[PDB]
């Protein structure tokens, strides 16, 4: 199944977008959630959304800001999907799962890309 | 606490180098083996070192290519000392704005796999 | 323009394996030379390609470790196409131009693999 | 001799408080403008300060990000100084091999970021 998620800091930013730019990569099920991308410890929906993809399943989200702008439990929850074998998708960077150059090269690209990501997202929020 | 972990392929390689390399930066307890770094299933002696370290000790190696050359095994084992709280170190390059370090230590470290791996493919 | 460039530093090596590589991606000028590739100051072949490449054109080679053995020359090299802009492409890394979706992302991760081999060119030689 | 270089895109900024951190790590000769860091062509104090700057020389600044907002041609300048065999300092974040590589990844990565603010 393909699964998203969803986040916004205030409704001063536009969800509407967020939600249909999801959709749009055949996002199936959405869970939304209003909060600053600061912790997952206080986001309940997000822990639900993880908690409720399986092995098969696929992780879409707009953006690893909207996922969270913390280095550390990102990182730490990008590889809980890694793990669970639950691919994340980011609609932003639509190219990121596609390169088929050489698996072992592959896999370092993404997480050095995420890993970038993850960086920005917490060096942001200052 | 500190703990030590060496490896090594054949006995021709200078398995007495790797020991002193430890043992100068204060190993206690090290655990050594003979055994290709291609999987963990052949090294129980590395399940018995991530078992030993609580919170607050040191797992330490020579180098990351004596830990493992398999690049989605290694950055898992590393992962697995982060959640515990272990300080990983290595002897051939110890690196003792935080995020911007821990980004960097993590990203060599990821280098320091691959290369790893890279070098048992050709 | 598409123009190619092998190295060899001794025979050892299968200069053949290196030869039909760049002919294969329409390669329509090729350079070959014989040098120790530690220093790119005693390689006049390598740079009477890089004084006839022009704007526009394409530069391509086997692997970083055929531009040199040394980092900074290396890094040199390409920062040498850069400014003449001269895209450069490898054919033993497979990687496509627009890697993620954005290109101050690319230009970051065009540059930081390019650096990587670079130093693992320069790790095999120490 | 080291050389610094100071830039602002209003005096509503500290300047003083830059050129002090310059003066600090030994800004002997600094050279100060008032542009944005958007582009290096409308920045002819910056080239100034370039061409004066020679082999042995240095080249310091508080900030990547007062070096340029342009991920492209901020790393030109850094490979020019690189050519001039000047070492480029930075106030805000002050085995050889990977030194190299490492510095030049931080370099890129501060670049990066730089850019993307702008």
């Amino acid at each position: 199944m393909i699964i998203g998620y969803a986040r916004v800091s205030s409704l001063d930013q536009n969800l509407e977008r967020q939600l249909e730019n999801l959709k749009t990569f055949g996002a199936e099920k959405i869970f939304t959630e209003k909060q600053s991308g600061k912790s997952i410890e206080n986001r309940p929906i997000l822990q639900k959304a993880l908690n409720f993809v399986e092995m098969g399943d696929r992780f879409i989200v707009e953006s690893i800001d909207r996922l969270g702008r913390n280095y550390n439990e990102v990182i730490h929850t990008v590889n809980y999907l890694k793990d669970k074998e639950v691919q994340l998708m980011i609609t932003s960077l639509p190219m990121m799962n596609e390169v088929t150059g050489n698996p072992l090269l592959d896999k370092f690209m993404k997480d050095l890309i995420i890993q970038i990501l993850a960086m920005v997202s917490e060096q942001e929020r200052n």
